């Protein structure tokens, strides 16, 4: 159930949009046959690829002979513990079943200031969606751009969408360690429009016009932001 993207003509297309540079330590999510990590070894200073599959790791290891810039670690990405004093990016072609807990696992549970991925083209636009409190709980730490289509037959097994090559880029936190759990509340409470139990008639009326929120279903992640405030003022 795994797939993989082989051909080097289709591994430079998308390497084109991905800016590491030499002097980057990347961590990659899942070598496989080492395709990408063949890439990156080249273009970066130094590459940790994180490989669950033991038997890819070996594969991995057969593809970079003649490199020494990394090391292939036999681990879990999920249970994988990042630096925490040392500046990161990380790369990964990523599978879909476990796509939430990944971003999720690099984005909260690591300081990478720069995250690529490919994902599932769907799965790309909820990132960005500001209805889903997946892209809420994300935006308040990584900014998100997607970057490109990759097309399903650059993938084997060929599946049945295309995916899209996507940039988490670190920010100063938008919401501060002290709101943690008022925020992880209220974008709960907001995405599932349970608005009373967040806003009276009149706060959410005021909140809004505050806000500038004409449409309200579709609203900036600024203007969320607005909405949030204006919920820690109305309650001490
Ligand atoms: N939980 C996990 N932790 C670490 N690696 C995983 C996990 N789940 C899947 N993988 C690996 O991640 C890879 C997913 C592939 N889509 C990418 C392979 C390869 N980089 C390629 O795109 O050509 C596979 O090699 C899986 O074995």
């Amino acid at each position: 159930s795994q797939n993989f993207i082989t051909s080097k003509h289709n591994i430079d297309k998308i390497m084109t949009n991905i800016r590491l540079n030499e002097h980057d330590n990347i961590f990659e999510i899942g070598s496989g046959k080492g395709h990408f990590t063949l890439e990156l070894v080249q273009r970066c200073n130094f590459v940790t690829a994180i490989e669950i599959d033991h038997k890819l790791c070996k594969t991995t290891e057969n593809k970079l002979v003649d490199h020494d810039n990394f090391q292939v670690l036999n681990k879990d990405i999920l249970q994988f513990k990042f630096p925490k004093n040392q500046s990161y990016k990380i790369f990964g072609n990523i599978p879909y079943n476990i796509s939430t807990d990944i971003i999720r696992k690099i984005v909260f549970d690591s300081i990478a200031d720069e995250i690529y991925l490919i994902v599932e083209y769907g799965f790309a636009k909820r990132l960005l969606n500001t209805k889903r409190s997946l892209a809420l709980f994300l935006m308040a730490e990584v900014d998100i751009s997607i970057l490109s289509m990759v097309p399903r037959e650059y993938f084997h097994p060929k599946p049945k969408v295309n995916s899209s090559l996507i940039r988490l880029n670190r920010k100063k936190s938008r919401i501060s360690h002290k709101d943690k759990q008022k925020y992880n509340y209220f974008v709960m409470k907001w995405v599932n429009k349970e608005y009373k139990k967040i806003f009276t008639k009149n706060q959410f009326n005021n909140s809004l016009k505050h806000a500038g929120i004409d449409d309200l279903n579709n609203i900036s992640f600024e203007q969320f932001l607005s909405l949030f405030n204006s919920y820690k003022l109305f309650n001490k």
